[PDB]
């Protein structure tokens, strides 16, 4: 069938959309070049609209069938419990979409009696209906990028906040527990950068002559079949559930993930969707099941030996055993028209690698420094332009999520990280005296209530005080950063190493946790470093949930 129809009405935008970087003094003090950064607006939409566009073509065998029996098999050891509302109202975002029928989300978080009816009016309605198709708003999303030598917006596909409620009551604990149970060290989620390091690494190692691939499919939620949907659903009903549990997850799968009616922003019939709609509560879960079910098979059918996953969502990295040069390519293709016959058809043609740090997987790659002492450490890291655009946005503009300090918490080890975005945010958090605001930022998509000052310790926790000794990084890695910088517009590196002087004096003189910061976070910028022992609060940290599963449009909020 069609992934959509469109009936001809627009996708509109809900109010002004920004689509160009403002000239900033304090932005342009990080990247001069503002007109190579955009931002994707509506404008566009009619352009991806078109890419996402298809029918899709899906072929099942045995080795899909027989992977799908193992996956339900492990599926059957797990026991899901039903949330209560109220349980499920404190996990909805302060800003997430108000409801259409006379509440926001700050009603929803604080109980008031007209939010929780109508929630239990929307759960009730989902044991009782199990057919009528749930209504969707289909907007144009906003994303900050850098001109390419411009990408059109994704389409983000949602239902109301009651229905959103609902999920979470019925599936929260499901996608926060099944992937792991089904997929284990496969599962990409569960890991902290530095776990994902370890395990890409350790994985590496253990073939006697490795090869591997990133694999990515051509707009992977588009491709995702009623079929696909059905099977994912049978994957969570081997859970043991609550009745009501069992039936609203029976008529969500039905109502609202195999598909249904846009609507626009101004309340106009837009179409239809038969695929994975971006934002409800299973879409990660439901694309790592997916794509990890598809590729399993997908091996098994190209011949590729001891093949080992790494699923995040639609992002997908493969590590087997070399069987040649020649072969691997042959049993490349293979494993691409096995894909493509599950409906997993491919974006940018896959190769396969043979040297580790040339893989990109979740958009980042595997590198190397050393510490103090001299000793080799691998870490994660990734091409820093668009990180660099949207700090330069984000600058310039207040946003809800605040990507840079993500980025700083997720890549604290890289050369960009430190000599980069710390300097700049912790310069400009010192001028205008607001080092103790705490600021939103999403980890796997789930959004965090985070404080600036406690970067110290959670960067120890993470990803052990090593990310403050990184030095003698790889020549690789230092010319993609220089580069990045001269064709951004950004300062050289050497500039960031005096700018970063001042700053860590600054944040001394203050002391208390302001100094923590310029002893740990900038021990770099001084010849005589000091010696970093570890930090008391570090390990106390109730770091518990920030790497359990992914939730990238679920609507997620973790207190
Ligand atoms: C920050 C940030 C990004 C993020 N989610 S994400 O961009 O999908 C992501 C980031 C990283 Cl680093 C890895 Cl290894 C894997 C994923 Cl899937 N969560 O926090
Ligand atoms: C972090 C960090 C900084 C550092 N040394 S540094 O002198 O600041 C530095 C490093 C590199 Cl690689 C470049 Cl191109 C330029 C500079 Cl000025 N080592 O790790």
């Amino acid at each position: 069938s069609m992934s959509y129809t469109w009936t001809g009405a627009l996708i509109t935008p809900c109010a002004a959309e920004e689509s160009k970087l403002p000239i900033n003094p304090l932005s342009n003090s990080l990247l001069r070049h503002h007109n190579m950064v955009y931002a994707t607006t509506s404008r566009s939409a009619s352009l991806r609209q078109k890419k996402v566009t298809f029918d899709r073509l899906q072929v099942l065998d045995d080795h899909y069938r027989d992977v799908l029996k193992e996956m339900k098999a492990k599926a059957s050891t797990v026991k899901a419990k039903l949330l209560s509302i109220e349980e499920a109202c404190k996990l909805t975002p302060p800003h997430s979409a108000k409801s259409k029928f006379g509440y926001g989300a700050k009603d929803v978080r604080n109980l008031s009696s007209r939010a929780v009816n109508h929630i239990r009016s929307v759960w009730e309605d989902l044991l009782e209906d199990t057919e009528t198709p749930i209504d969707t708003t289909i907007m144009a999303k906003s994303e900050v990028f850098c001109v390419q030598p411009r990408k059109p917006a994704r389409l983000i596909v949602f239902p109301d906040l009651g229905v959103r409620v609902c999920e979470k009551m019925a599936l929260y604990d499901v996608v926060s527990t099944l992937p792991q149970a089904v997929m284990g060290s496969s599962y990409g989620f569960q890991y902290s950068p530095k776990q994902r390091v370890e395990f890409l690494v350790n994985t590496w190692k253990s073939k006697k002559c490795p090869m591997g691939f990133s694999y990515d499919t051509r707009c992977f939620d588009s491709t995702v079949t009623e079929s696909d949907i059905r099977v994912e659903e049978s994957i969570y009903q081997c859970c043991d559930l609550a009745p009501e549990a069992r039936q609203a997850i029976r008529s969500l799968t039905e109502r609202l993930y195999i598909g249904g009616p846009l609507t626009n922003s101004k309340g106009q019939n837009c179409g239809y969707r038969r695929c994975r709609a971006s934002g409800v509560l299973t879409t990660s879960c439901g694309n790592t099941l997916t794509c990890y079910l598809k590729a399993t098979a997908a091996c098994r059918a190209a011949k590729l030996q001891d093949c080992t996953m790494l699923v995040n969502g639609d992002d997908l990295v493969v590590i087997c055993e070399s069987a040649g040069t020649q072969e691997d390519a042959a049993a490349l293709r293979a494993f691409t028209e096995a894909m493509t016959r599950y409906s997993a058809p491919p974006g940018d043609p896959p190769q396969p690698e043979y040297d580790l740090e040339l893989i990109t997987s979740c958009s980042s790659n595997v590198s190397v420094a050393h510490d103090a002492s001299g000793k080799r450490v691998y870490y994660l890291t990734r091409d820093p332009t668009t990180p660099l655009a949207r700090a330069a946005w984000e600058t310039a503009r207040h946003t809800p999520i605040n990507s840079w300090l993500g980025n700083i918490i997720m890549y604290a080890p890289t050369l960009w990280a430190r000599m980069i975005l710390m300097t700049h945010f912790f310069s400009i958090l010192l001028a205008q005296e607001q080092l103790e605001k705490a600021l939103d930022c999403q980890i796997y998509g789930a959004c965090y209530s985070i404080e600036p000052l406690d970067l110290p310790q959670i960067i120890e926790r993470l990803h052990g005080l090593s990310a403050f000794t990184l030095h003698s990084y790889s020549p690789g890695e230092i010319n993609r950063v220089a580069s990045c910088l001269r064709k951004l517009g950004v300062p050289p590196l050497r500039t960031w190493r005096h700018r970063a002087r001042s700053v860590r004096a600054k944040l001394l003189s203050q002391g208390g946790r302001a100094a923590t910061c310029g002893r740990y976070l900038f021990n770099w910028a001084v010849r005589t470093k000091l010696k970093l022992t570890p930090i008391p609060a570090a390990s106390q940290l109730d770091l518990s949930g920030w790497f359990v599963a992914g939730y990238s449009g679920g609507d997620i909020y973790h207190s």
